[PDB]
């Protein structure tokens, strides 16, 4: 009677475990699935464990801050959809009933970023279970401890409900050689990838259904008709938080000129330190980015505070972000920093901000902010940026769920269409056709 | 001049369709209605209806010419068009959340030899009204047929305004031109219709895809079905285009206690049954290769010329050819799309399930159940996870012929669309406005 | 002085202080009706004033039995809909956006039931208020007790959530005299009535918005086809549940010939006390019907034991229901008893069971039962019927929410043809047409 | 033989409709979807949408025959069909639940004099697209148009195998007939679309009752809109029909900073500005009563029309009567249905909101505000609460002409449905298969 943890000394060993366990929940109800889905839940908000894991986690990765973790976390295991997001479509008529549900795909081979390695097993887990599934996760190395222990703390709970064995389940030594032999694995029916954009045209040529959650540059876009005071908090706010981290935080700023100055004077009032000196300047490129031109590793999710710190200038706890007023060609405009670096581009016109918020976005169709009162200028970025999360006169974190209208995600898939993933993204659908009967309208 | 759709190298039609997209993101919806609008008189026209099935039939040599008139038909009539791109919609205290279809880019589609002017009106019709322009790479066995339907799109289209080139093709559909297609950097997103290998092949090339794979759809009949009722339907649905539908049913798992009796009625309704091995195995030779797969002369030609071409003359009366045979047999195992169904007699309704499953090879496709007992109906349902499941009716019932819900001609199993629509080629994007919007 | 607990000397002052709550609702947000709404929900399911609520209403109004109205009391508290009731819907094109909104009606007057008199108001209170009214609530006298009881507890717990006094109001001695002064009154803005035919047509005769909850009658056929000991298992927990005062309630049984016998004798096995002796099927006739014919009020809601103890019959707990094949001219078959005295009806086939129990349901339109595995017959009956409530192969109750998909009503609308009410069906449709703007698609 | 829909006496209208609904109830989805189309037919044919304009304005006196052509087209191409009879389903482990809509039965319809061919056309193609029997209970003075329009709706049907007098009215309409109709036990909805004496007299008949309330629409312009933009939806809206449409521009409630700018353009869109408070006391005197409400025979008129009753002769162009007033004046406090747009000038656009929600009487029926500031548009939407709110756009861009959805001439305000379609004529139904049909 040894009840097993979830972790496998191989991917092959894992991938045969979890599925065996899809055959099993298969003959599960719907109030099992619930009860499986609240459990996770309890796991992950479980006031203790919610602390271990945020701490944890940053502390493993050196990536993102203590506090914020704690919320992003709970909005995962909080406001992620449950089994009442496989909703169910019926047609009556003369030729009868139909029926379309949200069915399984079978054993899912999920893998995980670095950047919100606990919130995206939470995410994936709770909808792919929601849908009936089984998910092996393939996390990334600098991830192992804390997100091993996280699937042990989940296979826990799932024992203490009567699930069957090995729902949730990884690898004892997360590697990329195991990714791989995950992807080329037989029983593997789906791949879902929340990563870089090599890791997203990876999975989509295994010959495989594969949902890729792809990176972005988030541009925040403030025109003459905006709360100037207002988008500079909410803008502070949301690229500080996590350390920029997260997919969709501000990562370079676009101003109309008749404001821009206005706009870095309430910057400065919500934490941001202005960097003036083209010295100052060039020293915060040699330390945070490569000989390639590419964010360094050390330097992603850490501090405003620290990243001051590493080139010689000392600010208290009250600097969120690094702000610098650059061309558009600087690199770290260009580049996806994830780190509170962010760099302002001075145009003409709200016309002008829009077309280089579109260039800058670098096709990623990923996220784009604007700050603006007129419906017509909100309505004509949204239309032409065409990203799959486009928040208005708030903070990026908005479109998460975490401050604006509907549900939380991690797994955000421009690439492959699906967009904020959800149980029903892991599900396949099903036509159920009863003809000439059930028909009682 | 204008183009006509067709260009030389498939290079070449992609970078027409990728900037006829760019010129497209400038339409408004109404005129994304109007080019919709155009595809479905293309087809419904009814001079162009006959030749397009009369000319599809002879080329391919699979089908029949009536039935095609109803396939294509059904799919420049009920394939939805813009109404499918719904907007979901959240108010509340932080404001307001929209939830749209916005476009892939450019398509590429491949398309099957068997249903090939149906799934390009089906596939075109979906992907224009979801803002998307279309590549299509046919086969070369429907070569000719395939190429006449897109320059008539193409000419419908040029009278409404559209931009050029929203339907595309080569002038000499080949593997090839596919394999460059696929390979394509400018091709947003792959749709391919047909088998297996087809299906791996678009997942294999690094860019969103949508594979509508094979099937092998067998129906079952227990002993609370109506009899002679499911006789009948199960020789629409299996001699209807001489059974080169991917629903079509193609093997029969009936429980024993009315097998003798459905045999009976599927002869009072055009079967032919077989019961002289020595036929069955000229029957075999004929149909099958020497791997075992189906012939593909054989193909989609009725069962009066698969009879005639082993010395058996039969009336037009007769639709299928049927036989009673072990559940190993190949005509069981085999997809062979040709208006032969074997017969397999099983114990209960609950072996019969168990074989359904088995039979379907986890294609995942379609399925048919004939029963009274809402439980059994619901049990079959269930455990055997098909796309389409057909309760009672004929299999084409699924496909919005006798049906409820729309139609379509790329059913995706493997990648878990469902039933393609103008939803299945568009991207979910989220529009969120912070504290605004909230008119509750 | 002291926030007020809700309860009024004269119905004038209760629907005033609800017109200038409601008015202070408008500035509440959706976050604080969802507290409010959770509020009323903490109410009636804190064990002891669940217990309480379920015993109170048992004694005062001498109908139901307390272990069912934990039940009834439960599902009325955790299953009625909150604000998420309140959805949207939305076009997107070229003429720009639409949004359609479910928005107050103001206050909201609510006649309860004496069957059903603590559940009524948990369920139209929860509405009403998540669609943001108020409500006066016009209780009948026998439920007067525990009615301002449960009103006391409302207004007790908003207010420790903040909310504007007087979302929830009564008066201090209900009558019938005013119940008629709230539906005169100016500011009453709509009227829901869950009651007899009687006050139906009484608040549609008074100039307002009017939602009727009428009776109903309700057969439960079982044919030649259906499991039929589930069916009598079924039947007997549905007819019995509660004593048969739930106005969905079984109330005639119509079997055909064929399974009769069979039916009858599992209904004995699961708790039925088949009455044999015409002379004593006429002493329950005497004791439980009126001069006019009618139920008997000193008899409705009562159990099996006691209608039989009063007809000096003493039987042990297993008895549950009172059994007897009659013709369908008999009154227990004609008259809504509201006991748990079962008629059963012979007749030929399924058509024949069908054709009778439309007559039997008196085009009520309220509810109706098949048992049956026939798909053909299942759906031929319930096309027919036309009732707001149609159950197959399953107690009665599964209508309500317990035991069958969809949430939880106890004011189901059948003249007025709302349905199931909801907090959508205490709300106004509104159209807000954004013109050219707003159209990101 | 076949009957043609009217009838002498209301009751037998009554049983009529009766019997027809019975025999509807047969009928399949697929005959209500013809039934449906044969009336658009009936009102979208060219010489009949012609006839019914021009026989309507004649008859009437209001309104012009231009515009009744847009909304007769309008209700006869987009008031919704039996597609808006949607299916809700729920599955689970307790087995699968249905709510559809069913018939209420019969119907008894009251239109008005200012949209009588459109009400008729909107509310049957609902109404029967539901399932029910319409009985027709028209005003006095559009007799002849509305007699007309059910004469040739028979016929259609007719001729389509329909059940007769699924639509009836009587011979001679009345105000007897129409309390008749509302006694009348058979009739099981009442549907009204009026003033509110109306609807308070058929909430008060003891039975299920749509009201559809009348309106003061206020337009308020704030500092943040296109002066231009809104001009010339603001006189387009308010003169469309002469401005008896219930949801017109009925008042103007203009911020100081912009008014005269406002002004200016309302006079280059064919505003005709009044100054001379002689000649308004003229207009007072000649378009009210002794009491200070609209004076029927003026309701409908163009403003050349009325200002010619006062000695002042303009050409064409003039659409509206222009003036500005201070808060309390009848024009601003009246549903004028006239083009008679009076101005009040705020000093705020918190102002403007305030007054015209003040202005509005709480009938909660339309509203409309020109403005780009997405938090003021939010604001104004939120508080006014009316059951139609228009923003930046011609009023009329809420009945579906302009403005995205569909389209009704019956808005229910009192009642809270709405817009009215064939789901408000339709009663709920909950149909509940325990432990069977859960699929998933
Ligand atoms: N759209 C979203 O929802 C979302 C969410 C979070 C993050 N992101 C994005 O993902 C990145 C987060 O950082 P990350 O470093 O953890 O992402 P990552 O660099 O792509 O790595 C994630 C996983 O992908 C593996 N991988 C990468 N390329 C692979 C390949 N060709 N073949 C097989 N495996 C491959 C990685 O192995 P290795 O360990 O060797 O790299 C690792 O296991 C950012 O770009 C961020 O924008 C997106
Ligand atoms: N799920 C759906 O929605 C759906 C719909 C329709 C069909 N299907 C499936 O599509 C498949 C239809 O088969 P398909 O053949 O039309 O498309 P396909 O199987 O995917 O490809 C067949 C093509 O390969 C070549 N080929 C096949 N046999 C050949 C032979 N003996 N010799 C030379 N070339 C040969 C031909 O191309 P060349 O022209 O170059 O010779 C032929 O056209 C069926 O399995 C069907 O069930 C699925
Ligand atoms: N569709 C639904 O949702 C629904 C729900 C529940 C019930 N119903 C139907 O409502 C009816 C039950 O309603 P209800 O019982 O609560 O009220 P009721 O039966 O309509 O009448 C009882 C109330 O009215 C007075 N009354 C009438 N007859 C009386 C009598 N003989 N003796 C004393 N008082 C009498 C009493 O008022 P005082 O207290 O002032 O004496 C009593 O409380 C049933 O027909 C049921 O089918 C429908
Ligand atoms: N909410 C809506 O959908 C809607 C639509 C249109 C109109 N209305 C309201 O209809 C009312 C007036 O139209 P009406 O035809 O009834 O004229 P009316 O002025 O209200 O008078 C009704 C009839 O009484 C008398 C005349 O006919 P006889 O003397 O010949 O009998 C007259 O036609 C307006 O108040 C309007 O706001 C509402
Ligand atoms: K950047
Ligand atoms: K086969
Ligand atoms: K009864
Ligand atoms: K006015």
């Amino acid at each position: 009677a040894a009840v097993s943890d979830g972790v496998f000394e191989t991917m092959d060993a894992a991938v045969e475990a979890a599925a065996l366990a899809q055959q099993q929940y298969l003959l599960c109800s719907m109030s099992d699935r619930a009860r499986f889905v609240q459990g996770i839940r309890d796991v992950i908000l479980n006031q203790d464990t919610l602390e271990k894991m945020s701490r944890m986690a940053v502390e493993e990765t050196g990536m993102g801050n203590y506090e914020h973790k704690l919320i992003k976390n709970r909005l995962a295991g909080e406001k992620t959809p449950g089994i009442e997001d496989l909703t169910t479509d019926a047609f009556s008529g003369d030729n009868g009933l139909t029926l379309v549900e949200y069915s399984p795909f079978g054993v899912i081979g999920a893998i995980t970023p670095t950047t919100n390695p606990t919130e995206t097993i939470v995410c994936n887990s709770i909808g792919m279970l929601a849908a009936g599934n089984s998910v092996v996760f393939s996390p990334h190395g600098r991830a192992r401890q804390v997100s091993l222990l996280l699937v042990r703390l989940i296979n826990q709970k799932l024992a203490a409900l009567g699930a069957p064995e090995n729902l949730v389940v990884t690898v004892e030594k997360p590697s990329r050689e195991n990714t791989l032999a995950m992807m080329a694995h037989p029983k593997v029916r789906m791949l879902v990838a929340t990563g870089g954009p090599a890791l997203v045209k990876a999975v989509l040529s295994t010959g495989k259904k594969a949902i890729g959650a792809g990176a972005g540059n988030p541009p925040v876009v403030v025109d003459e008709t905006a709360n100037i005071e207002k988008a500079a908090c909410d803008i502070v706010n949301g690229c500080s938080f996590d350390n920029n981290i997260t997919c969709t935080a501000e990562k370079e700023i676009i101003a109309v000129a008749q404001i821009a100055d206005y706009l870095i004077f309430n910057l400065k009032k919500n934490g941001a330190y202005e960097i003036k000196d083209p010295a100052v300047l060039q020293q915060l490129q040699d330390l945070v980015l490569t000989a390639k031109g590419g964010p360094q590793t050390k330097c992603v999710g850490k501090s405003a505070v620290w990243l001051l710190s590493q080139i010689g200038i000392s600010v208290d706890a009250s600097i969120k972000i690094i702000l610098m007023e650059v061309p558009r060609e600087h690199p770290f405009v260009q580049e996806e920093l994830m780190m509170p670096i962010l760099p302002l581009v001075r145009v003409e016109t709200v016309d002008d901000a829009i077309d280089l918020a579109i260039e800058v976005e670098h096709d990623n169709r990923h996220t784009a902010i604007m700050h603006s009162t007129d419906v017509r200028k909100l309505t004509k970025m949204a239309k032409l940026i065409q990203t799959t999360i486009f928040v208005k006169n708030g903070p990026s974190y908005a479109g998460h769920g975490a401050g604006g209208e509907g549900y939380s995600t991690f797994t955000i898939a421009g690439p492959t269409g699906e967009g904020l993933t959800s149980a029903k993204s892991f599900a396949r659908r099903r036509k159920c056709v009863m003809v000439e009967a059930l028909n009682i309208r």
